[PDB]
Order: structure tokens, then C-alpha cells, then sequence
């Protein structure tokens, strides 16, 4: 079962894992960039880094994908945006209206796949 | 509720986007540093950092908690442990037989709370 449980009281102010994403692209995401770990290959450019700021998470996400994933962009609570990053190929697929928790996937030369998990509202 | 959903291919080699955990603890958890970002407070002795390998995860996991977090240990799936750090205090609740997504929290001067993400087998 994908589940969660909260252990300890009731102060402090919320924080996730996944801090910071960046990419590297060109036709396809070359590389994901997860808290500054390095996923895929060199080639494309290297993306500025998108770092969420405290009580900010992605709620909305395309992802144009085929063999690899060919594109992502998304947009926070806040309303910022990261990309659209990549190309036109693939087919599209979005998230909305959600809570990325955490961004798994494989990689090789290229960034073939991504595995999101997420809450949905 | 917390789901997923994969895009793209069959190809590359898995990564998850849990790379590193270290935590600062002296009789409880003062801060979690999660990939590298620090979760919490400047108090206590700064742990080791284990670095999660491929195809690695949590499938164990120890908490002590209370008004805070006052100690964590936990086990990978490849026999790897981490702690047991932090103190005495609280009561404590363990996972087992899971695989950890992620962990998320609320941190101040102390760690408040652990929100852990995580299949249940
Ligand atoms: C000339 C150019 O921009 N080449 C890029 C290459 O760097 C990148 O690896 C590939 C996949 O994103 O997309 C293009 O082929
Ligand atoms: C016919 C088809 O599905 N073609 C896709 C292509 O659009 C996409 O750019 C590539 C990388 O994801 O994967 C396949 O080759
Ligand atoms: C031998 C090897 O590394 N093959 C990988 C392949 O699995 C992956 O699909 C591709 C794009 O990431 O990059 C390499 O070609
Ligand atoms: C002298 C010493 O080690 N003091 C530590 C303190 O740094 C830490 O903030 C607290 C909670 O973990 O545990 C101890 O009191
Ligand atoms: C009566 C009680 O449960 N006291 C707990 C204590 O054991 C724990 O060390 C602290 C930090 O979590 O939270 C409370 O003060
Ligand atoms: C206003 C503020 O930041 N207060 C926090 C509190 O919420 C948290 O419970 C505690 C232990 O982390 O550290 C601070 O006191």
C-alpha cells in the first residue's frame, strides 16, 4: 500500500525532500537534477535551478513523453513556473492540481523515464 | 493519498530522488539534512552521511518521537544501517517490511516531526 504516517508533535514549519530541481536539455531531457544529484547524460544545456521556498510545491506538471521523456514543465502553489524545458515530440500527459512528493525515474544517456509520486487534490 | 504514476521508456538504470540523509542529535534530533539541506536547528553533533546505492531503500526504520523527534535509526534493504541517533526520550514506533519514498517533516529549532512516505509490503 503507498501510504504515510507522521510521527512526532505538532510545531515547526513544514519542509519536503525534494528541494530543487534543475534539467539539462535539447530535443529530449537529457539529464534531471534532483537536490543537485546529477541523472542522465551531458549533452543539451544545463537549466537554471528551480529551489521551492518554504510551503511551495508543484501542483501542476506536463510531461511530454514517448521512449524518453522528450519535455516538463510545471507550475507551484505559488504560481512560479519551471520551463517548458525540451521538445515537441512525445505525447503529453498532466498532472493538476497535486502535491509532487518525490521524483524517481531511470536514466541512461537521456532521461527515459520518470516515476512521480504525488498527492492528488 | 499518495500515488504515482511512471512516463516514458524502458531504458536507463533506476535513481530515486532520496540520494543522502545525515542528522544533527544530541538527546533528540536537532535537525535532519536531507540530499544535502539542512531541516532544523544548530544544535547537536553532526552524524555521518549515508548515501542510499542503486536499488537501495529503507525497508526498516526506527523513530523515537514525542513533543520532537528524539532518535532515529534505520536499515536498507541491502543490510546497510544508520544509527542509532538522538536520546532516550518519547516512545518508539518502528516500520518494517517497507520501502521509503520519501521523508518530508516540520523542523524549528529541534525536528518536530518526520512525515515519511512509503509503501507498506
Ligand atoms: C545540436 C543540439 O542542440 N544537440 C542536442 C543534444 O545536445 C541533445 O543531447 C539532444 C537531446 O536533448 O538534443 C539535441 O540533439
Ligand atoms: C512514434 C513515437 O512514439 N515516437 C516517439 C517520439 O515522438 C519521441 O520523441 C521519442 C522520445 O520519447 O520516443 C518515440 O521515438
Ligand atoms: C548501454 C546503455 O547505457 N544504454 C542506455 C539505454 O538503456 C538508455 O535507454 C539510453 C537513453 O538514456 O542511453 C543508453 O543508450
Ligand atoms: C551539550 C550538548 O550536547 N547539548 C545538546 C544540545 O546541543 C542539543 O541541542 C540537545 C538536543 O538534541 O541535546 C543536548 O542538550
Ligand atoms: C511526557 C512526555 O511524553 N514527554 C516527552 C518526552 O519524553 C520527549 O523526550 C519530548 C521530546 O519528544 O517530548 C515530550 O516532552
Ligand atoms: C516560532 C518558532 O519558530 N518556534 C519553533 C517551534 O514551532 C518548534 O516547535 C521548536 C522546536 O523545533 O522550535 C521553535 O521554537
Amino acid at each position: 500500500s503507498l501510504t504515510h504516517r507522521k510521527f512526532g508533535g505538532s510545531g515547526g514549519s513544514p519542509f519536503s525532500g525534494l528541494s530543487s530541481i534543475a534539467v539539462r536539455s535539447g530535443s529530449y531531457l537529457d539529464a534531471i537534477i534532483i537536490d543537485g544529484v546529477h541523472h542522465g547524460g551531458s549533452g543539451g544545456n544545463l537549466s537554471p535551478t528551480f529551489t521551492f521556498g518554504s510551503g511551495e510545491y508543484i501542483s501542476n506538471m506536463t510531461i511530454r513523453s514517448g521512449d524518453y521523456i522528450d519535455n516538463i514543465s510545471f507550475e507551484t502553489n505559488m504560481g512560479r513556473r519551471f520551463g517548458p524545458y525540451g521538445g515537441s515530440g512525445g505525447s503529453a500527459n498532466t498532472l493538476s492540481n497535486v502535491k509532487v512528493i518525490q521524483i524517481n525515474g531511470s536514466a541512461g544517456d537521456y532521461l527515459d523515464s520518470l516515476d512521480i509520486y504525488y498527492e492528488q487534490y
